[PDB]
């Protein structure tokens, strides 16, 4: 998969959403408890991931997440294009509802629980991690 | 300067706190919009930012922004320890608030002017750009 393909989906848990980004070529995740599920969230969320990372195209299993004018509108700031070569054919939001459960009870808030849960998954041994693979697949890319 | 120390810091913008992280090594930066200038979201954000990058050493202007119970946890569960050779001397904040500035008035909310101007920053040639150097350096550390 492309180094610039990140996909962005929401989730519930405990009456909450919870916005959770794959970067789908090295499995790294970046995941935040949004109060609301709303195109100004889903906006402001990917404005911060596209200043952190090289953000090329977004996809989603949800298509009308994107279809505010507001997300419209980031999305042309920050250059991001729609991604069109991963057909929808009916993961890992069970796998980090799985983690957050592990470590539920270490913390009050869900989402402190959730970033432990990020934590958890960017830094386990699978023989690199999640976060040495993207900062390895996008820095090779620069080449 | 060794690719795993971060400095952090708080500024003050339109009545609102601004929390910024340096990646010393690269002048790569994050930074948000935070309600309060308290140790529960210094906490919080600190554990966001070691989930996404490999942070050893934590450095800042104001020592005391660090006493917190709540910020020892974190620092505690994320191994995090604080950094010891970096002297203070009486930057980039200034330089930020720049940026924010010029793109002020294309955003309703000061904390979606912050990403905007976070996001001109690590993308900006200065002949590699932040966002590029801190992946660089990072990915050669593991090697
Ligand atoms: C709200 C809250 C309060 C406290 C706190 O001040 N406790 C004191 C400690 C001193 C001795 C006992 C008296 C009680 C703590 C946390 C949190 C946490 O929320 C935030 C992320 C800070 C926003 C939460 O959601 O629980 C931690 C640990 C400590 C943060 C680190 C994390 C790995 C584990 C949870
Ligand atoms: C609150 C808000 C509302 C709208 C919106 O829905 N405008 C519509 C557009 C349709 C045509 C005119 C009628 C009005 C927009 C933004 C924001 C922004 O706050 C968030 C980040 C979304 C939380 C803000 O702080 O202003 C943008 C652009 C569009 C987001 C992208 C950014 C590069 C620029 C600012």
């Amino acid at each position: 998969c492309s180094p610039g393909i990140w996909q962005l989906d929401c989730t519930h848990l405990e009456g909450k959403v919870i916005l959770v980004a794959v970067h789908v070529a090295s499995g790294y995740i970046e995941a935040e408890v949004i109060p609301a599920e709303t195109g100004q969230e889903t906006a402001y969320f990917l404005l911060k991931l596209a200043g952190r990372w090289p953000v090329k195209t977004v996809h989603t299993d949800n298509g009308s997440n994107f279809t505010s004018t507001t997300v419209k509108a980031a999305c042309w700031w920050a250059g991001i294009k729609q991604e069109f070569g991963i057909p929808y054919n009916p993961s890992m939001n069970k796998e980090l509802k799985k983690i957050i459960g592990q470590v539920r009870d270490q913390a009050e808030h869900l989402k402190t629980a959730v970033q432990m849960a990020v934590f958890i998954h960017n830094h386990k041994r699978k023989g690199y991690s999640a976060g040495e693979r993207i900062v390895d697949i996008i820095a090779t890319d620069i080449q």
